[PDB]
């Protein structure tokens, strides 16, 4: 719903070389939004101009490792407590005492311990898909994936190097493959690690998903040739400092509005891993979207514009 | 912020295929957009845009076009304030903006009257440090308004291409540390400029520091001006005919949004008494009027222009 030429792009050093690019659109209120894996700024071309025109301004990151931000390699330089502190630096070289944190899928976790650890500097915090639970302390996070299947991707991607090679091999099949509908899903997050890697069993020349034009497509591979897959897939590779640093917040209650909004056809992030959050956030606002996969912004872009902008208006 | 460049937001707006404006972006609320003077910098704000964000304002304060990281190209054309004003709208559509604040000094203060002229719809409300809006003669030429005023001798050096670049881009620490003082530290005279050679001939070669001014200050404007030079900032000087003329086909129309003019009692160009009748076009004028203060006004009287500015931003365009 819109092209790059035409947006406003902002660029923020956190700290010595690393720097946040963004794209900002509209006036009002601060509107934080935060993309998943593997995706872009422009996951949100769906919301950016609907926010914007319902009195909101936008502010639609590149997250580290994507687009024009800093990719550093280390693994150490994407896990939620160096990537939550630098966005309260990035809110505090905007100027901003607070924002409205949206996220979706990685970024959903991200605006959660935002919320969770920064709650002065967030206004309301909304997720897509990924839901928020208080780290359990004697489950080992290890055990947690392998009590899951369809978390059997994510044992793939611990390897440096390995999900890298397969991910940036053929970038526009990669996005084609991943960017589907949850009817037209090519993948089975099932049986990656023992049954070759990730796109091994799934068609060489993809077709295009109802949801993304070949332009949209492009996009995205003319993005990843700047850093490829290796600050992305890092995101992964914090599972036990993520832990570590949830742990450290013990008792306390997220106080702040909250929205959580779920999607019937997200296989991996289901709707029934969010269904005891009142407990732990009993205020909080909830969505839903029926025949919504996991790519919940390009899948039901009408159902998140009508879900956010109404919360919005309401609650903070 | 103030100081340092590298703690600020930097945004980036291509309005036409050649020409992206750059400017630095502070705070939350309403839109307040600062347009610089020549030969200056989206920096020459440094002093307000830390305060205007603490009013409860976010502030734009752009590199005008031919300055800084902004694009600079050598067409005088380019910087007519048609051309200059028609992009400022492209700005505020790129940046989902339905209007913003205009604060302008200098040729910036000329801008924002245009844009308030022009484009009111798009302009919340307009304030001018130093520049006055008079509304076009149909009779007399800028050439024969120029000429009249001695004082603006040192405009008719700037017409021909070439000249006042190699005298202002010879020595740049030189050229800033001659410029930037206070009215009672000045060691220019913009008398006869034209037939005395030309700006710096009998003035002194290593100038002291004006008290308004640091060291790494100085050296900020000079790093600039390293990139582009003078040229754009001068083509700025050389569109008078083209200026006057779009300004004609208002046909007397009024500025009728909120308008605050700020005068500089030792400003010796823009003198306060060039803005004396301005409420008989400009109904919902307000002013401010800064004693002691030279042309350089945001770097001369930084504390007078921010409680002048937050005061009239706070009562006529909400807050
Ligand atoms: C289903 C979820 C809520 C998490 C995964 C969600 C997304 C992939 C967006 C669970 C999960 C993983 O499966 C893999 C992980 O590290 C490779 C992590 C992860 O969440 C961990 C976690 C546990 C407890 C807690 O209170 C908060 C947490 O983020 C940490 C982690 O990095
Ligand atoms: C109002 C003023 C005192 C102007 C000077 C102001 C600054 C140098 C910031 C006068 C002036 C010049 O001296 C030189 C110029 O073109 C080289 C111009 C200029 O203003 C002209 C102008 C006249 C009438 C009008 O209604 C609007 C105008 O912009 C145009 C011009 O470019």
């Amino acid at each position: 719903s819109c092209n790059p030429s035409d947006m406003s792009h902002g660029y923020v050093t956190v700290k010595p070389r690393v720097r946040l690019h963004f794209v900002e659109l509209g006036s009002g209120p601060a509107v934080c939004l935060c993309h998943g894996f593997p995706e872009s700024w422009y996951s949100w071309r769906y919301q950016i101009p609907a926010l914007a025109q319902a009195g909101y301004r936008v502010l639609a990151m590149d997250m580290k490792g994507y687009g024009e931000s800093s990719a550093p390699p280390e693994i150490e330089e994407y896990c939620m407590e160096v990537l939550c502190k630098e966005m309260v630096t990035f809110l505090d070289k905007l100027g901003l005492s607070q924002a409205v944190f949206i996220g979706h899928d990685w970024g959903g976790m991200l605006v959660w311990y935002m919320a969770l650890f920064y709650p002065e500097r967030v206004r309301a915090v909304a997720s897509l898909n990924t839901p928020f639970i208080p780290a359990n302390p004697n489950m080992s996070p290890l055990e947690s994936i392998k009590a899951n299947p369809v978390f059997d991707y994510q044992l793939y991607f611990q390897e440096p190097g390995v999900a890298e090679a397969e991910l940036e091999q053929n970038l526009s099949r990669t996005f084609k493959s991943l960017f589907r509908a949850s009817d037209e899903s090519v993948l089975s997050m099932h049986k990656v690690c023992e049954a070759g890697g990730l796109f091994v069993n799934s068609p060489e020349e993809p077709s295009l998903s109802r949801m993304v034009t070949e332009e949209e497509i492009q996009f995205y591979v003319q993005q990843f040739k700047k850093s490829g897959f290796r600050g992305p897939l890092n995101w992964y590779r914090n599972m036990e400092r993520n832990w570590k640093w949830a742990c450290k917040s013990l008792g306390r209650k997220i106080l702040i509005p909250a929205l959580m909004v779920t999607a019937e056809k997200d296989f991996v992030l289901v709707p029934q891993m969010s269904q005891h959050m009142e407990d732990w956030i009993p205020h909080l606002k909830r969505g839903h979207i029926e025949d919504c996969g996991h790519w919940t912004q390009m899948d039901k872009p009408t159902e998140v514009n009508q879900i956010l902008i109404k919360w919005l208006d309401s609650d903070a």
